[PDB]
């Protein structure tokens, strides 16, 4: 029957269409992952229903209860059959769910308000005037918590105890804070989202330095799901036909910034 | 059920796998050095197995003969049960994914253009709109298949030309392509992966360079025979090494740390 797809409202991957309130079903959404889902579904020959993840989180495991939340949790507990969104492939997640080869590449990066005197992660670590944080329940936060790299280790030690909290519930709130903090707050987010933001009004944000790591997003399915194989082959076909590149160019590259 | 030495197939391709100086008096795995030599050691340590490095017999990556339907190169070694795992710059592709297993990528790359410094060429577009400068790719690899299969105008145009060019514009090894670029006084441009291109750009006599953006985006993956029990473990090993930052360290080690062109 119908494949239940869990995804998340994150621009430009999944966004509510203008006048969505009178729309219904899958027609309510638009974005990179909306088009991707349609392409995958066609190649694998299945019907699907897009659903926004209940708690609006990507996926993290509670150290105490050891329960998974976000989209990872919905796959693990059988609430969804597949996840098509900017879900990062990580070791801890790979041990509980299946992932296709990556359909998009990215790396943790730094977002600053134009003019901020910061050029790297190291610069941030050696000062305290400018505050910096990350998104909660995501791979970026986990990256800093787990790093044994001096600089990142130092940055984590600071972030985890900073008051007020430097962590945000959503990417949009992280961006908002950078823009509204007169340069006293830098945000650590993935390059894909960073580059999308610096492309639009009011064109006051900027990505500085190189990415801290190199990785990618993958389409996830419950461990052992029979859907996995077909989806992986589909991702590779779309990659080779150059369709994944076309979708990126479509949803990312305006002119209201210069 | 007893553990036995894992047979690793790989290819002599710098800086992934190279003959160590004094190799003529060394034996086994000690005869080699390189990015994939270090990677194989890391993977083995993490997966807890012993291994034997074996240079692929025909010196090819892997392609299937349209008529006999037989696979050659490293892919053939895995498919026909000659090797237990492949650790080398083997590109993850659809046709290969259909016959063998691949871990998540351990290195990213894209098809690129290598030119002799000074050559008046900035893109694949430039190459397709002229005939003074010849150009080609490596045989039996993903790059040649890319042009053969492209439905994109400019790439289709390049393939129509390359496939019929005389003398042949294709080479059997990367080394042969590099020498052709270096000796053709700017009359030959070579299409190869960004990884190999960037490595050579750091090698003496520093007379070549990468131009334009990459034509595509993909990566190399560690391969195993389809259904092999070794696959799960090595994939997790690749992700761990990735997150510990080791992979980035190895890239810098063999590519830039000791480049011979300064900077
Ligand atoms: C310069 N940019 C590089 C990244 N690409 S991209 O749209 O993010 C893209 C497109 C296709 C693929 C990737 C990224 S990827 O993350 O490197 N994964 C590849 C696959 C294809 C072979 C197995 C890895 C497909 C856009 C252009
Ligand atoms: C700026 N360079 C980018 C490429 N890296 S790299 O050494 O080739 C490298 C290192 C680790 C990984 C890659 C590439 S990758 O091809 O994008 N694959 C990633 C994995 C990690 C999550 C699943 C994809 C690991 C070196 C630095
Ligand atoms: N893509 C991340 C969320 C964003 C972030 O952590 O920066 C994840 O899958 O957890
Ligand atoms: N990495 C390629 C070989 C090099 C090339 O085709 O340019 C392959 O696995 O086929």
């Amino acid at each position: 029957k119908t494949v239940v797809v869990t995804t998340i409202l994150e621009s430009p991957y999944v966004m509510m269409k203008k006048n969505h309130e009178m729309l219904e079903g899958n027609e309510r959404y638009e974005g990179y992952c909306v088009d991707l889902a349609a392409e995958i579904a066609k190649h694998c020959g299945f019907k699907y229903k897009l659903t926004i993840v209940g708690d609006g989180k990507y996926g993290a495991r509670d150290a105490d209860t050891k329960i998974w939340n976000g989209m990872v949790g919905e796959l693990v507990y059988g609430k969804a059959d597949i996840a098509i969104a900017p879900l990062t492939i990580t070791l801890v997640r790979e041990e509980v769910i299946d992932f296709s080869k990556p359909f998009m590449s990215l790396g943790i990066s730094i977002m600053i308000k134009k003019g901020t005197p910061i050029e790297s992660a190291e610069d941030l670590s050696k000062q305290t005037e400018i505050a910096y944080g990350t998104l909660d329940s995501g791979s970026t936060k986990e990256f800093f918590r787990r790093s044994k790299i001096a600089v990142f280790d130092k940055m984590w030690t600071y972030m985890r105890s900073a008051e007020p909290s430097v962590f945000v519930r959503t990417t949009a709130e992280g961006v908002a804070r950078v823009r509204k903090s007169k340069g006293k707050y830098a945000y650590l987010l993935e390059s894909t989202m960073n580059e999308y933001i610096e492309q639009r009004k009011p064109c006051d944000t900027m990505k500085v330095g190189g990415n801290l790591d190199s990785k990618g997003y993958g389409i996830a399915t419950p461990k052992g799901s029979s859907l996995g194989n077909a989806v992986n082959l589909a991702v590779l076909k779309l990659s080779e036909q150059g369709l994944l590149d076309k979708l990126k160019n479509k949803w990312w590259y305006k002119g209201e910034c210069g």
